[PDB]
């Protein structure tokens, strides 16, 4: 029912952005602008001059507004237009001089409201974090603005309440009627970014129904991959810990174990992981949870399938190659996605003679020396651990939207 209050929603129906409020929106997609390239209902602004513009079909009666309303969509910027010191423009709807608009600056976000008198009310938020790890730089996330006309304008992230600003004190704010999607300055190779799921809603909702919102789109049972794109079988992954973000898997005389990256910036760093359907799902389809997988490690040239060792090191597991590809229940796994607002990341267990789950901690993994490594091991009697950080695997593809 909180679906009841939109009166603009783009979504993708026969390969076309359309409005299937009920609304009858005009929606005039650039004929370069990609669609439906990662989630179903998103678009990607990528080349110069990429628009979307949307014509409304809405109230004639009121000049200025007279409801409260809200919007929300996710976005996803890439390394490349996040790092520039410049301004863009995203999506407008200021014609004349009322209206609002999202524009990019300096890897923050920034939401205006603007009167008549060209009075405005700004909402920011640094979603890069100066490029941090632990930022959003390329990575799905789900922005809500609410609008209280006699009252507060309202920013969350992720169904978080970030910034608020009084807005019952601005002047007339027309009505809308074009929103234009879409970079007018000049932009570089790379520039790119994403939105999936626009909607408008002719309410204020409430920090209950944003977290309704954000639940249903976020797709519970779709495996993410680091950025928050739907993992992929068949999708090469460099697969990292979340307790160790600068260390890639790799063997060791046949152990895995975790080697600290020679430069933290770069990601792409280590041994590619694809993700084999053991129950032969279509090539390249989404990972849910539940799905048993195997996976197969590239190392230097030749593809192996990552096993768990017969023999423990409150058992404990070291985890192996082995050439000979097949399903052997020893490599068969499966991934459940971890809850989070500021992590896209899962656990990965086995069900192999002893039910285990995947961690990384210092250990002496191998049978012929006492050095120690960091080890990502499979461990029994995990219920003590499974809100343990070490226990959290993420998944990094090669992203149109990080480029090294």
């Amino acid at each position: 029912s909180i679906n009841d209050s939109k009166i603009l929603s783009l979504q993708n129906k026969k390969n076309a952005l359309v409005d299937t409020s009920g609304y009858n929106a005009e929606v005039r997609v650039g004929d370069n602008v990609q669609l439906n390239t990662i989630y179903t209902n998103d678009f990607k602004l990528s080349s110069s001059g990429d628009k979307i513009i949307v014509n409304l079909n809405n109230n004639i009666l009121y000049s200025a507004i007279y409801e409260n309303s809200s919007v929300s969509f996710w976005i996803k910027i890439s390394k490349d237009l996040t790092n520039s010191h410049n301004e863009y423009t995203i999506i407008n709807s200021i014609e004349q001089n009322s209206g609002w608009k999202l524009c990019i600056r300096n890897g923050n976000i920034e939401w205006i409201l603007q009167d008549v008198n060209r009075k405005y009310k700004s909402l920011i938020f640094d979603y890069s974090e100066s490029l941090s790890h632990t930022g959003y730089t390329n990575k799905w996330f789900f922005v809500t603005i609410t609008n209280n006309i006699m009252g507060y304008m309202k920013l969350y992230i992720n169904g978080e309440l970030k910034q608020s600003q009084k807005i019952e004190d601005l002047d007339e704010v027309k009505l809308d009627k074009t929103i234009v999607f879409g970079i007018d300055e000049n932009i570089d190779e790379n520039q790119m970014l994403w939105i999936r799921d626009f909607n408008i809603f002719s309410k204020e909702l409430s920090n209950e129904d944003i977290n309704i919102v954000y639940e249903g789109q976020i797709l519970r049972n779709v495996i993410k991959d680091y950025w928050g794109n739907p993992l992929k079988f068949d999708t090469e992954y460099y697969i990292i810990n979340d307790n160790y973000i600068d260390r890639y898997i790799a063997p060791e005389s046949n152990v895995l174990v975790l080697v600290q990256y020679p430069d933290r910036s770069k990601l792409y760093t280590g041994n590619p992981i694809t993700i084999k359907s053991v129950s032969d799902k279509n090539p390249y389809s989404r990972i849910l949870n539940g799905d048993n997988i195997i996976l197969h490690m590239l190392y230097n040239s030749r593809k192996y399938m990552i096993i768990r060792d017969t023999d423990t090191i409150n058992c404990v597991y070291a985890l192996k190659l082995q050439s000979n590809l097949g399903n052997y229940g020893i490599g068969i796994f499966s991934i459940k996605n971890i809850v989070s607002k500021n992590k896209y990341c899962s656990q990965i267990f086995s069900s192999f003679r002893e039910n285990t789950m995947l961690l990384a901690d210092i250990y002496k993994p191998w049978r012929f020396s006492f050095k120690n490594a960091y080890t990502p091991v499979a461990v029994t009697n995990y219920e003590t651990k499974l809100l343990s950080t070490s226990s959290f695997w993420k998944f990094i593809s090669r992203d149109p939207g990080w480029v090294e």
